């Protein structure tokens, strides 16, 4: 959980769609840094598409571990443009990302 990447990466390519700042009107990606907290697809005003939307949980890292580790396989796919990363273990850096956000 590498949170300087995770921070990083994903305010890299995700702080595009998902600007963590003031939830609010959502857009393309809400600030996930309440994953744990946010349904696999219940982002106020942003209802995810069925697929996260008709899902049932909450982004723990395990189901996320499931989704940044497999997101062409898990959701980032649909809208998502992004599915993977250079080497593979960055998606584990995220998790710090969020872990540590959604957490606090
Ligand atoms: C950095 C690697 C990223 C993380 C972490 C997440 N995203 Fe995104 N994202 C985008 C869209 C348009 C969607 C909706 C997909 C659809 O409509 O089918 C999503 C979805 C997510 C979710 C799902 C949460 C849920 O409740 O369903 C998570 C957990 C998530 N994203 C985290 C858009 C983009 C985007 C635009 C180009 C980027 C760069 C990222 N997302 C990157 C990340």
């Amino acid at each position: 959980g590498d949170v300087e990447k995770g921070k990083k990466i994903f305010v890299q390519k995700c702080a595009q769609c998902h600007t963590v700042e003031k939830g609010g009107k959502h857009k393309t990606g809400p600030n996930l840094h309440g994953l744990f907290g946010r349904k696999t697809g219940q982002a106020p005003g942003f209802t995810y598409t069925d697929a996260n939307k008709n899902k049932g949980i909450t982004w723990k890292e395990e189901t996320l571990m499931e989704y940044l580790e497999n997101p062409k396989k898990y959701i980032p796919g649909t809208k998502m443009i992004f599915a993977g990363i250079k080497k593979k273990t960055e998606r584990e850096d995220l998790i710090a990302y969020l872990k540590k956000a959604t957490n606090e």
